[PDB]
RNA sequence: AUACGUCCUGAUAGUUAGUAUCCAUCG
RNA sequence: CGAUGGAUACUAACUAUCAGGACGUAU
C-alpha cells in the first residue's frame, strides 16, 4: 500500500540528515522509502540545466527492474521521468542531443555503466546531481562499476554534495564465518561513507510476513544405487510431492511453487518428464504444467541454441505465470532476486544453497500460507548440512545484533580507501575527459570494432606474455599490446612492469590509449572519431 | 629427563599466485 | 566477443600452531 507509516517516516527523518542504508526485510515495499524521499526533495529540481539546475538519477543492475521502477515513480509521482537502457544504443548520440535530452527531462533512471560513459568521456561534471539511488549496493566489491562511480567522488572537488541512498537485503556477498562479520561491513560503510541501519518495528510484518517465514522441513533422499528408469531421486521427489499434495487434496485451490535447480539440462528433462506423468488421469496430474525460465540471455553470441529463452519468450512465460496459467515451475537461479513473482507456499531446493546470500534469498521467496521450505539432502552429509546451518543462523543473529546505535561513520576510513598504480590520462585536466587505469581495455576493442574494417570476430588486439624476476628476484610480468595493421599504427607498445599479468595488461592498455588522441584519431571528448564514413 | 636456539618431515588454518569446472549479470 | 561477481577440485610459495625426526647450549 502507498500510505506512510510512524516506523518507515522514523527512518525517513533518520535519512533526511545525511546519506543512510537500509537493511528492512525482504517483501517490505522498500521502494516506498526511495519514493518516498524523492517527493521530499522535489523543490530543488526545478532549475533550469542551461544555468545549472539539479536533476536526479537512479542505478539499477538489470534490465527488468528497470520498467518496473519506472512504472512505480511516473505512477505515484507527476514528475516526467524518462527510461534509459544499453538496448536502444544512446552511445550514438552527440552532445547536443544530450544535452537537449537533460534540458526535456527531469528524472532519469538507467543502469551502471551508463554513468562510467557519460562520466568518463566529459559529457556532464559531477556537479549538478541533486540525488542518487543505490539498490543492491553489496555487489560494491572490488571493481564493480560502483566503485568506478564512486572514485570521482574523492578525486573531484567537493563543490556539489549529493546525497545517497542505500537499499539492500544482503550485506555480505561471499561466505564467511562469525567472528570475520564486521571487517565486510566496516569495510563496505567506509567504501559508501554512510551508516547502516535496520528495522524497528515490524507491527504488521509479524502477522503475516516475519511470522509465515517457510518453516524447514529437511527430508534424506537414499539414492544408495516407467521411474524405474530414472534416479530414485526422481521417486523420492514425486513422493515428497505426494507427500505435499496430501493437504492440498482438500484444498484442491490454486497455488505455484518454485523448483530451483543448477544444471541446465536437469531444468530440461524435468519438464518433459512432468508433462509425460500428467497424462495418467491421476486428479493430482490432472492439474500439472511445467515451463522453463532457466538460462536467461547464456551466452549472447550463440555457442548453445537452449532455446536460447528469448527476451520476448521470457516476457511471455513470466506473463503467463504471473496470471496465474500454470502452477508448477521449474527454474534455474535466476528468479531469486530482482522481479516479483505471485505468493507461493512451497519451494522444492532440488539442489542446495551455495553460500550465505544465496540461501537467504532462497529461503525469502515462499509468502503464501503455511510457507514449506524444502531441502533434498543426502543422509550422509546431513550432519554437515546441520551444522552449517547453525552457522548461517547465528551469523545472522549476530548480524542483526550488531545493527544498534549504528550511528559512527567511517570517516577517515573513506580518506583510507586505496588507489590505482598509474595517474590517469586527463589531456586538459578537470576540463577535459578522463581514461582511467582500469578502463582502457573496453574502449580499445569498442575503437577497434568501430574502426572502419571488416568485423572479424578474430579482431581481438594481439598480446604476448614474459616471466622475468626483479633484482630480489619476485615473480614479475610483461606485455605486448598490438594494434590493427588498418590502423595508420601498426607495431605493437609494451607497458610498465606489473606484478600480476592482468595488472600489465591494463597498464598496457592505458600508455597505448592517449597516443592514438594525440595524434588526431581521437575527438575533443576522447570518443572515437564522430565523422561520417562518407567523407 | 626438562627448557632454549638451528635444520628436516607430516597435520591444522589463513594469505598469495597458476590451472580447470559450474552459475549469474550488462555492453 | 569483452567486462564483472560467486562457488568447487588440483598445484606452488609464505606465514602461524601442533606433532615427529636430527644438531648445539643450559639445567
Amino acid at each position: 500500500e502507498f500510505t506512510p507509516r510512524p516506523y518507515q517516516v522514523e527512518l525517513l527523518e533518520r535519512a533526511m540528515k545525511k546519506n543512510t542504508i537500509v537493511c528492512l526485510g525482504t517483501g517490505s515495499g522498500k521502494t516506498f522509502i526511495a519514493v518516498m524521499l524523492i517527493k521530499e526533495l522535489a523543490h530543488e529540481i526545478r532549475g533550469p540545466f542551461n544555468e545549472g539546475g539539479k536533476r536526479t538519477f537512479f542505478l539499477v543492475n538489470t534490465v527488468p527492474l528497470v520498467n518496473q521502477q519506472a512504472k512505480v515513480i511516473r505512477k505515484h509521482t507527476s514528475l516526467k521521468v524518462g527510461e534509459y537502457v544499453g538496448d536502444m544504443g544512446v552511445d550514438s548520440w552527440n552532445k547536443e542531443k544530450w544535452n537537449q535530452e537533460f534540458e526535456k527531462h527531469q528524472v532519469l533512471v538507467m543502469t551502471a555503466q551508463i554513468f562510467l560513459d557519460i562520466l568518463n568521456h566529459g559529457f556532464i561534471s559531477l556537479s549538478q546531481v541533486n540525488l542518487l539511488i543505490f539498490d543492491e549496493c553489496h555487489h560494491a566489491v572490488k571493481n564493480h562499476p560502483y566503485r568506478q562511480i564512486m572514485r570521482h567522488y574523492k578525486n573531484l572537488e567537493q563543490n556539489d554534495r549529493p546525497r545517497i541512498l542505500g537499499l539492500t537485503a544482503s550485506v555480505i556477498n561471499s561466505k564467511c564465518k562469525p567472528n570475520q562479520v564486521e571487517k565486510k561491513i566496516k569495510e563496505l560503510e567506509a567504501t559508501l561513507n554512510s551508516r547502516v541501519v535496520t528495522a524497528s518495528d515490524l507491527e504488521e510484518v509479524a502477522v503475516q510476513k516475519y511470522a509465515t517465514k517457510p518453516k524447514e522441513i529437511i527430508v534424506s533422499y537414499n539414492s544408495d544405487r516407467s521411474v524405474e528408469f530414472v534416479s530414485p531421486k526422481v521417486k523420492k521427489l514425486l513422493e515428497i510431492l505426494k507427500q505435499y499434495f496430501s493437504n492440498n487434496n482438500n484444498s484442491s485451490k490454486e497455488l505455484c511453487g518454485i523448483i530451483f535447480v543448477e544444471r541446465r539440462y536437469t531444468a530440461y528433462v524435468l519438464y518433459k518428464l512432468l508433462n509425460e506423468l500428467s497424462a495418467k488421469r491421476d486428479d493430482d496430474f490432472s492439474f500439472i504444467k511445467c515451463d522453463f525460465v532457466v538460462g536467461h540471455n547464456s551466452s549472447p553470441s550463440s555457442k548453445e541454441k537452449s532455446t536460447e529463452m528469448n527476451s520476448k519468450k521470457q516476457k511471455e512465460v513470466l506473463k503467463k505465470f504471473r496470471k496465474g496459467e500454470c502452477n508448477l515451475l521449474v527454474a534455474t537461479s535466476v528468479v531469486e532476486e530482482g522481479i516479483d513473482i505471485p505468493k507461493c507456499n512451497l519451494v522444492v531446493r532440488f539442489d542446495l544453497p551455495k553460500n550465505f546470500r544465496s540461501y537467504v534469498q532462497s529461503k525469502g521467496r515462499a509468502r503464501a500460507k503455511n510457507s514449506k521450505y524444502i531441502i533434498m539432502v543426502e543422509e550422509d552429509e546431513k550432519n554437515k548440512f546441520q551444522e552449517d546451518l547453525n552457522q548461517y543462523q547465528e551469523i545472522e543473529k549476530i548480524l542483526l545484533r550488531l545493527c544498534h546505535n549504528r550511528d559512527a561513520p567511517s570517516e577517515e576510513d573513506f580518506d583510507s580507501f586505496e588507489d590505482e598504480l598509474l595517474p590517469p590520462y586527463m589531456p586538459y585536466g578537470t576540463d577535459g575527459p578522463r581514461v582511467t587505469m582500469s578502463s582502457a581495455i573496453s574502449l580499445l576493442h569498442r575503437y577497434c570494432s568501430k574502426l572502419p574494417s571488416d568485423r572479424f570476430t578474430t579482431l581481438t588486439p594481439k598480446f604476448t606474455y614474459i616471466e622475468q624476476n626483479n633484482e630480489e628476484e619476485n615473480k614479475m610480468f610483461r606485455c605486448t599490446l598490438r594494434l590493427p595493421i588498418n590502423s595508420p599504427l601498426r607495431e605493437p607498445i609494451t607497458g610498465q612492469p606489473m606484478p600480476s599479468k592482468k595488472l600489465a595488461k591494463r597498464s598496457a592498455a592505458l600508455e597505448a590509449c592517449k597516443k592514438l588522441h594525440e595524434m588526431g584519431e581521437l575527438d575533443d571528448h576522447l570518443l572515437p572519431v564522430k565523422i561520417s564514413r562518407k567523407n
